[PDB]
């Protein structure tokens, strides 16, 4: 965990959200894939409510681009201050913000509503009410008296659990912890790395619990979810870059039952 104390947002963003992985022109890439899973899921209209919490946001917003048009109160979270500050820089359109415009444009492209990407960003910024500290290892990840409306109507989390858990069992308990935040009958949208064991974020070198699709499903069942959808992206050679050893990426749409 203390390895995270050297985690550099700019290097992480650069490693995973700038080209090649961040060049969204090719439809077969990991970015378009993640965006499509999220867009398709929200477009069903079965994932809706008023409040939504993004677990372990780090310095990234793409995971909420499609979500924002379905929830008016969105809470973002992360363990590190440096990430919350990096989010703050984009939310407030401050200087040095990361350029997500490519992801915004593609989300609009995929959603097919003819929406311009400026309106999409504008709606996301407006709907993000707060950026909170969080620790998924705590049985109450947000704390005692969090400004966050609980229980949330839906959860979104991307590349968080498997990256903060030393092994399978911890991954399972972390899921249990955040699951307490989710109202019964609510929805979790979980994106994660498959069979990955490390990734780099500048000077920091983070350990990852390698998980498989079935381990992810069993763990969702165990935590009390009905798995509505579970999908896999295999990482093409051209997007394997020396910043990690990720083998694939998974997307799960789970419902608390
Ligand atoms: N104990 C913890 N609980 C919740 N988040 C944690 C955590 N320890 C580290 N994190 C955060 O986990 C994030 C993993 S990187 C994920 C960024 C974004 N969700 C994505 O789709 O890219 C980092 O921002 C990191 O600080
Ligand atoms: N820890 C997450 C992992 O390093 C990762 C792999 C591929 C990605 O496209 C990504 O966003 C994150």
């Amino acid at each position: 965990a203390s390895a995270y104390q050297r985690f550099e947002p700019r290097a992480y963003l650069r490693n995973n959200y700038a080209p090649p992985r961040g060049d969204l022109c090719n439809p077969n890439g990991v970015g378009p894939w993640k965006l499509r899973c999220l867009a398709q899921t929200f477009a069903t209209g079965e994932v809706s409510g008023r409040t939504l919490i993004d677990i372990g946001s780090g310095p990234t917003v793409y995971q909420l681009l499609s979500a924002c048009s379905h929830f008016e109160d969105i809470t973002m979270t992360d363990f590190l201050e440096v990430n919350r500050q990096e989010l703050g820089r984009w939310l407030q359109e401050e200087p040095g913000a990361f350029n997500w415009s490519m992801y915004s444009q593609h989300a609009c492209l995929i959603e097919g509503k003819g929406e311009c990407w400026q309106d999409k960003e504008r709606q996301l910024r407006a709907r993000v009410k707060r950026v909170l500290p969080i620790d998924v290892h705590q049985p109450q990840p947000l704390g005692a008296g969090s400004p966050a409306p609980l229980p949330a109507d839906a959860l979104v989390s991307a590349f968080c659990l498997e990256a903060v858990s030393p092994d399978l069992a911890s991954f399972q308990r972390a899921l249990d912890h955040i699951t307490t935040l989710l109202r019964p009958g609510g929805h979790l949208l979980l994106i994660g790395a498959l069979e990955e064991s490390w990734y780099l974020a500048g000077e920091a070198r983070l350990t990852v619990v390698p998980v498989s699709e079935e381990e992810v499903r069993e763990a969702l069942v165990r935590s009390g979810y009905k798995v509505r959808d579970l999908r896999t992206y295999i990482m093409p050679a051209h997007l394997q870059t020396g910043v990690d050893d990720v083998k694939g990426v998974f997307f799960a749409w789970a419902q608390k039952v």
